[PDB]
């Protein structure tokens, strides 16, 4: 019943690729927004949804200078972006490749409902992924990431929910992997809710559990992937105030219950954090007295780039200071990689 | 954990739609020959296969007259062929529904390679489909197919390969049926290899337990479904000779040891078999001496049109020759599916 | 991987003792009361609870005439009144036995605590089990019992719950059936609670379908065993008032979603009812509209010997009219059996 | 659906006592030997298989003296010796306990047939087993040990074989804990066949994999375990030569895809391996480049007394030489266990 999935070559230089992007010190940037979730983040700062638009303010972080190298390994493009130039004609994937950060596209074609639940969901992109895949690769890709969605309510991780989705998910990973393309499992765990601390720690854990069951069952090669949970936390409207202490030690603990040592690293996703918050708790999780088997970095959106967009606000000249904005949370995390953050 | 996936009506629509297809005597003409499949079977009786050589050839099957209605309840269109019209300019789809014969489509889109396993395979096509599935109720259909297939060999049927598939039928399943469209759920084990008529009884009541177990999981309304597996039968290179008794034996027990009685219907696929084996085996199942909670007739393909497609032979003259050689197959195994078929 | 459980001999004894069992009009006498529920049922009308004053009531039971032949199909023994023997030295088995009743014994061992749950459990006894059903077939038995319970509330049939327990009856079952001995599967879904009758059949549903795919996954022959599943009704704390019409319907649309055709008969479990509450609601089952593959009887324990034990009162006297209201309601649900009782 | 199995205080006992058991440069004695294997045993070296002589050479072993304990952290009690005295009329435990060693019992009742399966078994002993438990803390152990069985063959790890024993270990794991008791988990893969060392580490995978998704789903403590596996090795009868070194890469590499970081240790089982084989091949996994999140040492059986077994040979006078074979032995694993042997 073993009939070889990845061939020794293969795996190498997916592991490679894994290892390079959560080299220490490194993270991620996660500018994989939607043409449509990109439209809500122009809004608050004006800015028409143009193409342009959206192409000037990635050109804003991918313009960011060789500082950038030491805190970020990879980046996360959203598709029409991996074909964008900057205003030199200059592939924004050459960019960030020169730099020798690594390039990676966002695969997962949303999410979708899953009839006879309580507004829980799947996602969907499965269909040609693998000739995508082996186009993207073509075109500069070494990763991917692929996100579904679970919620916490009174009866939501549903044993559908949950089934499904790691299973998606498994199946995302050995298609990425059969092209050589290193997959970001991104299982989210939402915040909305008043639940405490213990009980996300407990569905991250049960989640966690089914997904790494169902890349065993799809022979997912694990070296070969990256994990990309959400923080175990209390939920958005939960009144209980917790250190950034308390909320490492439930992460790191819900995490080596779970994940195999296999995995070459977690990147943390921001969340609904603010830039602080995040930086802070991915700090404190690198400074947890728990042993860690693996690399616990960022794998950041809005944490990275909150403050930046809110600085160019569309204008040319503040460009430059948007950047700055940038490269300063992509350092400061990329400390908060190594628990050297003060 | 009991959140209503479809009401009371829409239910009842469903369970309507499916019964009128499996009504007595009735069975199911699969004309949804992909354009790629369709460039085989034209090229055997010369034919280029154009897009008009194929609406020229469904108008020999839709053509048939209203002998047809007593033992035709329901068609499987091929999209491109749902929206072609004949000659007069008449919607195929408008003549089908005319005659009161139930329209259906098949959905899936294709099938994929399962990365580790002995050439396995899963199906694709769920991405998208609730507003396809929309969009053909819209324009006619009411019911529709999805194609899993299954290998039988030392080690094929495999938990991954059983796993998903079995997972990838409930799910296509769960969103037709948000969609008033009730599915037929194919899980095709193939007929490949030298296995014996006891193995293939084994795999089939293991894989479509499986198959009902997940149609479950997602909350799969099973009387508003349809069965459309293979007849256990010997593999096309298994020496051995048995009865049509002994086939339909087998086939009704398998059948009756995994299928719940609240399924409406099994139509019976004719895979390999000959227009007179596939007319034979099933009218012996319906004699079967085994007591049957549903429906068992068929969903043919080939087993109705071979012979009709050969005397065609792609002549505008022999159209009607043709025609007769489908409607007689098309009678004589609506007999068959009531065991009434001498 | 089909190495058969059975040989072509076995399967027959199985069948047959099952079919006997479930024969029309017959039910089944459950009487396996343990010593220690057995101390509760004396209480409640004096009668000192020793194993004496036990084996006289039994007596009571068993003496009843041969009118219980055309009623009764089965009596489930409790271990110790298996040994036991009437006032004229007579095995009490050895009177069953002549009247052509079938005989059985309860052999789980009791219900024990799931760790980690809300006062769930599982069911324990498999150790040994396959000696004692040898020794158990050896003295006259020919079907077993094995009681799983299981909760509804808030959260409480819980995946493990439903999985453990649908595995130990699985193993139950296969273990009894290389002993020659039929065994009936036992998944009761207790009444408490205020959950309205739909919540119930929900449950009951995916309870069973769990049941059903462990039978298979461990091999156990369907049509050699047995389903006492509770009716599916709404909980003892329900407000809402229902028909045993609607009673009915429920219960039959979830065994007919769930339960194979194989299955040769299900045995209801009288559970909370009173006597006549399960004869209407038996009744009421076998007159509903739906279909139904398999035997729909009873093996009931209180709604068969509540007012017999009333009766009795431990008096010696009492004796004949205890057995006559026993035989009573034996034979009105032997009517009830049949949907012919007024 | 979260109702904490274990308290804190809980929680911490086991793992403490999990954690003396793996120290650094500790290992397992495993005296466990059941009265019937303890005959063959015996019969190799001339003894007649008594009571007595069993406690005569359990004595040999339990009678070494203090430089057992740096490289001895627990014993593995078979019931009866757990219960026997030397011939100062001092307890086994008692001694054992006063050197500070942990004192576990096996507590598994046996392997059994799986119905249907190619000659696979399962394992009981659940019945009852936590007032045993209970019993056994209240008589000094505070680990237990529960040996499961698979086998490799064309087709042999069944989905059942893996299913069931997973979930049984998962049972007898969860009842340990909540009586105070670290659970010694074992799926033994069995080294009989012709099998390489690449099919060893696949099945050694998947076995794994399956046994700490059942731990998750009955809410074990993982911190408050141990993993006893099999190294992966080739099997008996493959003609292939490999390196310790080898079989270190595969072992750690099998357990680093599935054990997680929070298995304080594994603890391997010296299967058919020779007395040095055993050493060395341990040696080479603490020495495997591969980064390890748990203890890596020893709970051997016949690796630590064969010499000594062997010496011995039922005289009263080579009992020291046969202590000081086990000592040997003994400290060489220790060191082993710390890939500190040369």
């Amino acid at each position: 019943h073993s009939y070889p999935a990845l061939s020794a070559e293969q795996k190498k230089e997916l592991s490679d690729i894994a290892l390079r992007i959560v080299a220490p010190g490194k993270g991620i940037l996660a500018a994989d927004e939607s043409v449509g979730s990109m439209a809500k983040r122009l809004s608050q700062i004006g800015v028409e949804n143009t193409e342009e638009n959206r192409r000037l303010y990635r050109q804003v972080l991918f313009s960011a200078d060789d500082r950038v190298k030491k805190c970020i390994g990879g980046v996360i493009f959203f598709h029409e972006t991996l074909y964008q130039k900057d205003d030199n004609g200059v592939p924004f994937v050459r960019t960030i490749q020169d730099k020798g950060i690594v390039v990676g596209i966002k695969v997962d074609k949303g999410v979708v409902p899953l009839a006879g639940t309580d507004g829980e969901t799947t996602t969907q992109g499965l269909d040609g992924l693998s000739e995508r895949c082996a186009q993207y690769k073509k075109d500069g890709a070494d990763f991917a990431k692929w996100r579904c969605v679970l919620k916490i309510s009174e009866r939501t991780p549903s044993a559908l929910a949950i089934l499904e989705n790691a299973n998606v998910l498994a199946r995302y990973a050995s298609i990425c992997q059969q092209n050589g393309i290193v997959p970001i499992v991104e299982p989210e765990i939402l915040p909305d809710g008043d639940h405490d601390l213990k009980r996300c720690q407990y569905v991250t854990e049960k989640v966690l559990a089914a997904v790494y069951k169902a890349l065993s069952d799809h022979h997912v090669y694990l070296e070969g992937t990256l994990l990309k949970p959400n923080m175990v936390t209390p939920g958005h409207a939960c009144p209980i105030k917790y250190t950034p202490e308390e909320i490492a030690m439930a992460t790191v603990t819900a995490l080596r219950r779970t994940v195999p040592p296999a995995v070459p690293g977690v990147t943390f996703l921001s969340g609904g954090q603010s830039e602080e918050e995040a930086s802070f708790n991915l700090n404190a999780i690198n400074r947890c007295p728990l042993p860690r088997p693996w690399a616990l970095t960022f794998s950041y959106g809005r944490a990275l780039q909150a403050s930046a967009l809110n600085a160019w606000r569309g204008q040319r000249d503040n460009a430059g200071a948007a950047t700055e904005e940038f490269i300063k949370r992509a350092e400061v995390n990329g400390l908060a990689a190594q628990g050297k953050y003060e």
